[PDB]
């Protein structure tokens, strides 16, 4: 991973980041035993492979908020730690790979269109979808699951349209057996994210969107630990007489 | 390492620390490639065993500045990553353990007294001294060196007095082969600390001081990378006709 960032810009960034932390230490009169604890915790985070976790939960939202200012299309949200490139392709109407366990869950039938800013539909458009099972696990991050469980790259039709069936997602708890969970327990916080779908939406000559969709009335939307929920990204699915949840959502892409 | 810190206090601390970093990201419009770089770097820091290094260089000064407000005695400074408890004891007049290589360097003869706040001298007083050799290495952090090279716990006399001979320290460069060195190179900074002695000064029923002594006119005192130099901690040794550097410095301890 490489970035074009000047010595100048890094210097200014570092200056107020360090300045900022240092001022927090001065403000609260952080002590030597606390500095000790903070230092051990930083070590434990890395030793626990939790940098992607801690940073995406606690910091990434700021980074998207930056990106957000330059974009007129569908609201984005954080990627999170669990995205895997090249999930196998599916046709514009499809059902996500899933186990027999998953088939037991209320289906969710997610329809819509990928359009440009003027509302025109786009051919060659892809919706990469991923989310957790009802147990709270993500495939390839849980050894029991098939590697593409609840993951696919949906090939939208010539109109930019898709109809994707999956399971209704459930509120999800971040891992709490390690230093991120410790950091949350020590301050009486909670480790919950709302029920969500993760998506990256793309089309030839367009700027992709990495986003998340949430469910109206769902638990923790007002208190997402990752601070990644936006009012515009909340779905209101209607129940069918087949008992499936139905919802239509359109994506609106900026030009690249 | 454990601290008595309430869920409340940790929550308030975390809030503005995260708030602070997040505001820096917003201020400078930190981008996704940069967030990527920052995330890889955090991983590399831990993988490189550089948390003690990075934090002591870039953060500890704030933590001492906190401690500093409550103390009337000799100015403190940061401990740094290289302190080792229980260096072998030496008599109040002594010379530090050293190699034949070291014997070649201008001697430094460091005299003084440990006193209370009213200027009274203290029996049972200890001066734990450590510093780098002229090559820039610290013992037990460089496989070629005897484990106590330039380290000792000096037993001051019934008056609180000591006379300690060692080598004149030289400006010292922090390791730059890893992520801390990378962080400094990318912003065109420098990796230098001034020539310094490290000391922890203690006496029965007194609050210890962890401090550093520096040398007048020495290189980098105005630009210490660790931001740990204070005007009050600068020595002005006089040269003898034996060609040794001579200096007297007194310690003043607060009550525990
Ligand atoms: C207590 C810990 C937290 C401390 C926070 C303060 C530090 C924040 C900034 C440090 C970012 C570390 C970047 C140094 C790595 C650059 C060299 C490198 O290996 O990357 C290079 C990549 O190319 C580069 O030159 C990187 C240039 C600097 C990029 C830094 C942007 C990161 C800023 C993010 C800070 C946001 C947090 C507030 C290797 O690939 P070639
Ligand atoms: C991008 C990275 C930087 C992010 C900065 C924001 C985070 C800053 C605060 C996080 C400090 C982590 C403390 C969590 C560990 C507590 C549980 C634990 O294992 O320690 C315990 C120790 O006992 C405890 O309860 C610790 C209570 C909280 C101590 C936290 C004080 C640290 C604050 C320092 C922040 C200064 C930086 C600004 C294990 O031993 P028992
Ligand atoms: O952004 C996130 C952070 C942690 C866990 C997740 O499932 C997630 O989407
Ligand atoms: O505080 C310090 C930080 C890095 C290297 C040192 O020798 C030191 O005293
Ligand atoms: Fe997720
Ligand atoms: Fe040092």
């Amino acid at each position: 991973a490489t970035a074009d960032t000047s010595p100048e810009r890094l210097a200014a960034i570092a200056k107020d980041a360090l300045g900022a932390l240092n001022d927090v230490i001065l403000k609260h009169g952080v002590t030597y035993p606390e500095y000790r604890v903070f230092k051990q915790w930083l070590i434990d985070v890395g030793e626990g492979g939790e940098w992607p976790l801690f940073l995406d939960v606690f910091i990434e939202h700021s980074v998207e908020e930056v990106l957000a200012r330059s974009r007129k299309g569908t609201m984005g949200s954080i990627e999170g730690p669990y995205y895997i490139e090249n999930s196998p392709e599916l046709p514009s109407k499809c059902t996500l790979p899933m186990r027999e366990e998953d088939e037991k869950i209320t289906p969710l039938v997610f329809s819509g269109q990928v359009t440009d800013l003027d509302g025109n539909g786009l051919a060659g458009a892809k919706v990469e979808l991923w989310h957790a099972d009802n147990d709270g696990y993500y495939s390839q991050f849980a050894p029991h699951l098939p590697e593409w469980n609840l993951r696919g790259t949906i090939i939208a039709d010539e109109e930019g349209r898709y109809e994707i069936t999956t399971i209704q997602p459930a509120p999800y708890q971040i891992p709490t057996d390690g230093p991120t969970g410790q950091f949350i327990e020590a301050q009486n916080g909670h480790p919950w994210r709302p029920a969500h779908l993760h998506l990256i939406v793309s089309a030839p000559g367009k700027e992709s969107v990495t986003t998340q969709l949430y469910f109206k009335g769902g638990e923790w939307i007002d208190s997402d630990v990752a601070s990644a929920t936006k009012p515009e990204l909340i779905l209101d699915p209607k129940t069918g007489d087949d008992g499936k949840n139905y919802v239509t959502y359109n994506f609106v892409l900026d030009p690249a």
